[PDB]
């Protein structure tokens, strides 16, 4: 099938930028026309992935098969709810009616996900060692975050705190044996890209935390930033090893990442907290995300996207 | 010997669930009645396994001492300080004093024990990855827990907070290991109810949390519900697996964590935060606990009770 | 070369022991002259100790380039930066301006040394499961912890909390597989010593938490004060396997925790919590740590202290 399901990071990471962008708006206007033309390109690449999706559920079905009992491949399948509700996250600003419907078809989609299949695994004899990538943590971290905030903006903080504790607690509780195999066990170059996501787990917390906690830049706040960036130096060093084989759009594994990284800057700003590190973190970020959507154009132009 | 030692745990359901329904006396008055009867049984019960106990150490001691050195079975010895501390809960509604005496030697009790078996482990090459079970718990995070609650109840509560701290970063400490054995290694049929003790640590926790804290709800308490609450998703849909080969007695292993749903709900009702899912929880963990005492009973009826 | 590197622990205790001292200055007057003397000591071990290690750069760097590429000696070199801000720190009460150079200087290479190698690690294939070995919490917490409380030193509290989250979230993230690791594989005896750097973590993680806080005991503090005491309890039942072999030098190793014990002992009786728990600590550690100094003294005068 032409799209890999990981391409779902595209539309993630430039939805993602867009939410960052809208929380500048109050302080610099023209913020809002930035985030509204990046929300319409994230909107746009998501209704094509989607529909794409759909005709691979259709006519490729052995294919979604495989993936979805893949104890490695299964977690991509997160990605789907997730750009689904941080969709519903944009297009609130327009009509919080269609908004809200994306958001709990989202929601109720990952969380039904995650019941049936992270909870497979515990089964044991199918997940290997080799199997602890970081992928994981779409399914059983990030998507608990999403609806996080997504429930947030909706008004359901309590609900929202629910969903951000499953995915703190569950991040913490996974992270110890990724870390643990990432040393023993050299990550095939194929599968490096997604070291990316080792960026997601802390600025993914803390953008989700300050959607629900009315913006305080708290303790927590802080102290999830400060390993957020100690992660970011060390793929920082590692990046070279990373795109040992060369550069690829698995590289958009990092979006998530970067995009909180964008979005958490916002509200530390707000919050007269680190200023200059929000700066920093903010430009840094759209600054790599928009050498992702260069090297993606350039691919579209060779005729290397699609499969 | 006639009683195997986890079934201890029919105490300690019985008893955290007369608990839970204490603190709901001011909401209905009713609900101490039901909370006494409960507490009656649990003492009654409670009071016959510890003269079983007393035997068993007195005429089959060769089986305390293997069940003592296995690095698997030891923990469920962890049982007998819980319950005399839930004992003693239970009893300082009618007399402190006593009550008071419980506490102290379930404390002194399970810290003794760990201090002396858990640590003992690290000297290595006696556990091995398949003793990786979710019955460490026990000694390692639901002592603590039970510590921190009962010395609160007799007003120590920065004391309580120490027992806490240990049992809530013992917790984090240990599950990350647990699940990533779970994920590889297939958990025996034998010990699969076992996995009942898996919904107990954010439970447990939350409901200690919330006994020393003066009840209050905060951002805490909403992130543990919220992981308890995807640990209880993932165990209903795992439910069939688990008593793949028929319902057991072992399924009490399971009562810690409904019992403390059942309690931790009753402060989440009285602090007016998502009372709908607090009156969900508390039904369906009492609905649950119900249904293992109506198994028990039609097992003592049949004679497959005892050992 | 004649000082190992693990020789650093000396200065380490020293300076720490020192800091906890001066925090008791404004209760008792006399407790100023003991931390004066405890830093002078420390500061000039620590030049001594450092002019050392320049000689062993210069003229034995291929020791020094092994250490550092191995999975397991590389760590005891976080011990150079560590010491290098604590004295900092002592020499802040004469000279502020020399005390954050040094500040700086030990902050900025703790945080290059462990983006190069602490990262390094995750390209797999160098690091075995028998390199998971308590010295990998220096570079990894202790040399966040040190760089927070520092910084707060010098006014940078928020930055000071960026420090303070890497290490305690790195903390939490090793600890789980290096409790699993010392189950399953007996440490040997020449590595036991370093068992002491378990005790560590939570006791350098609440010091540093309460520098920054501005001593504010609260929650957070007490549940790390519960799980260092724990820990505390684990390794006196261990001790006497941990030194199977005999006394030595290494258990210099137990300095860090021993130190932060006696830290924190003094800010919790500031805030009157537990004051009978913070004299009982602070009077063990401060009685442990002259043991070490005895048994120093003892090696330097049968000439077996250098190499
Ligand atoms: C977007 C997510 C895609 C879901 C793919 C579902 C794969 C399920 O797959 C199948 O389900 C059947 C029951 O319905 C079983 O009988 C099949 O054996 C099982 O493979
Ligand atoms: C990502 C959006 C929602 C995910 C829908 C997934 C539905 C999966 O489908 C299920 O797969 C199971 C295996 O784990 C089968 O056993 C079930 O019979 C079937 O319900
Ligand atoms: C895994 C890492 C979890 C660390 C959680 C940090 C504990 C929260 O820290 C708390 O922050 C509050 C708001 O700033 C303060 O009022 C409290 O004093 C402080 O204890
Ligand atoms: C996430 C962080 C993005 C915020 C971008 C802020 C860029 C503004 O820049 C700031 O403008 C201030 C007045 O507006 C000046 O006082 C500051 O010195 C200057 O740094
Ligand atoms: C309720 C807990 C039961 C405790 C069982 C204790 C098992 C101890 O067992 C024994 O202790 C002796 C020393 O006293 C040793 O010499 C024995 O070799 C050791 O097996
Ligand atoms: C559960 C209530 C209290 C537990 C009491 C346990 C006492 C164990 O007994 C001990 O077992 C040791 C091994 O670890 C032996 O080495 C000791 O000599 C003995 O003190
Ligand atoms: C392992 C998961 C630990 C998460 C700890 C959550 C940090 C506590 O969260 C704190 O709660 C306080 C009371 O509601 C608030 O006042 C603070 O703003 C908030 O930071
Ligand atoms: C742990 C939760 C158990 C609490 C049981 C509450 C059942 C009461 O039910 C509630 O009664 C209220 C008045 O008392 C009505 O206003 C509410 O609508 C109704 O839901
Ligand atoms: C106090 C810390 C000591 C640092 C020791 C550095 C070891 C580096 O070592 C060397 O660096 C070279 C590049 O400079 C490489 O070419 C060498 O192959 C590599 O071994
Ligand atoms: C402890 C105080 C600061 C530490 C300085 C360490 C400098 C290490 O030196 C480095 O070692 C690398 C390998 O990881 C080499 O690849 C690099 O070329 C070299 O920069
Ligand atoms: C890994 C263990 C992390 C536990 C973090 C504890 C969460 C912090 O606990 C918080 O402390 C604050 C200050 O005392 C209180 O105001 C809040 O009510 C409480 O939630
Ligand atoms: C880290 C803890 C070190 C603090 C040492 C305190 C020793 C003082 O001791 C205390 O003195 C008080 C008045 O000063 C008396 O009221 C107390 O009863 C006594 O315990």
């Amino acid at each position: 099938f032409p799209l890999p399901t990981g391409y779902f990071d595209i539309p993630l990471g430039l939805a993602a930028l867009s939410l960052a962008w809208f929380h500048l708006e109050n302080l610099f206007p023209a913020a809002r026309m930035v985030s509204d033309v990046l929300g319409i390109v994230a909107s746009a690449v998501w209704i094509l992935f989607i529909l794409m999706y759909a005709y691979k559920l259709r006519y490729y079905f052995e294919e979604v098969r495989a993936e979805y009992h893949s104890p490695v491949r299964f977690s991509f399948i997160a990605l789907i709810p997730i750009t689904t509700m941080l969709v519903g996250d944009i297009l609130y600003r327009w009509n919080p009616l269609i908004a809200e419907v994306l958001i709990w078809i989202g929601t109720i989609g990952q969380l039904l996900f995650s019941t049936l299949r992270v909870s497979e695994l515990w089964q044991g004899g199918v997940f290997e060692q080799k199997s602890t990538h970081p992928s994981f943590y779409l399914p059983a971290v990030a998507a608990n975050f999403t609806s996080a905030s997504s429930l947030a903006l909706l008004g359901y903080h309590d609900l929202g705190y629910l969903f951000f504790g499953a995915g703190m607690i569950a991040w913490i509780i996974f992270e110890p044996v990724l870390l643990q195999h990432l040393r023993i066990s050299s990550l095939e170059p194929q599968f490096r890209a997604t070291m990316g996501i080792v960026l997601a787990p802390a600025f993914v917390c803390v953008s989700a935390y300050l959607s629900i906690n009315h913006g305080e830049v708290d303790t927590l706040a802080k102290i999830l930033w400060g390993y957020g960036f100690l992660q970011l130096f060390f793929l920082l060093r590692l990046f070279p090893w990373i795109v040992e084989k060369g550069l690829n759009i698995g590289l958009w594994a990092f979006s998530a990442g970067l995009a909180s990284m964008a979005n958490s800057a916002t509200a530390f700003y707000h919050g007269n907290v680190l200023q200059g590190v929000s700066i920093f973190a903010f430009v840094f970020s759209n600054v790599m995300i928009g050498l992702l959507v260069l090297m993606t154009i350039y691919k579209l132009t060779k005729g290397q996207f699609f499969l």
